[PDB]
């Protein structure tokens, strides 16, 4: 059966910070400092979702665990899980939780939960951190991002 290819990236944030991953946290800054490498990412389109955007996966560390929404009673959150790209490609109405639009802000990208409308990626203000959700209206340099393609 046919298998699907990941695109993978280095995705950095404001100022040369980069996305990496420690003790189960998807994080922002300097990876090194933290003794940490800048992660791999990897994603997948979800081609069942919405045809006229950009509806993506994102994974870490060979696309072993998956970006996820979680809700609660102060609006939703971001956390790693056990779930690969894989498994999400191939899946269903499920994987609609890990799925999130991918759009431009002029050289940057915007990542906006589909769990969640006009909820999007944000990058931390403390640190140590774990990325975070915004309701952005207006674009701002707290929710871009910069994806630079490697696969």
């Amino acid at each position: 059966s046919s298998l699907p290819m990941a695109r993978y990236y280095i995705i950095k944030y404001a100022d040369q910070k980069a996305l990496y991953t420690r003790d189960g946290q998807l994080l922002v800054g300097d990876p090194v400092a933290d003794n940490c490498c800048a992660e791999k990412i990897c994603t997948l389109p979800n081609r069942g979702l919405d045809r006229t955007k950009v509806p993506i996966f994102l994974g870490i560390q060979g696309g072993s665990r998956c970006l996820a929404c979680v809700e609660t009673e102060e609006g939703p959150s971001l956390q790693l899980e056990d779930v690969n790209i894989e498994e999400l490609y191939k899946g269903g109405e499920e994987a609609t939780r890990f799925t999130f639009f991918q759009s431009s802000s002029g050289s940057a990208f915007r990542l906006e939960a589909a769990a969640w409308p006009g909820w999007f990626l944000c990058g931390p203000a403390e640190p140590q951190q774990p990325v975070q959700l915004t309701k952005e209206s207006e674009p701002s340099a707290r929710t871009k991002f910069y994806f630079e393609q490697s696969w």
